[PDB]
């Protein structure tokens, strides 16, 4: 039962960068979002807009 939230140093990478841009983790959506996306960056940022429709 860890406190807060911990990361990766292969993840926090990339949020370096959508943070940067203009994006966070509330709720922990580029928490695992980025894991999903091996990392990406150009990946992540086509991925708030929507999911499926």
């Amino acid at each position: 039962g860890p406190l807060g939230s911990e990361a990766d140093p292969r993840l926090i990478e990339s949020l370096s960068q959508m943070l940067s841009m203009g994006f966070s983790d509330e709720g922990g959506w580029l928490t695992r979002l980025l894991q999903t996306k091996n990392y990406d960056i150009g990946a992540a940022l086509d991925t708030i807009q929507y999911s499926k429709h």
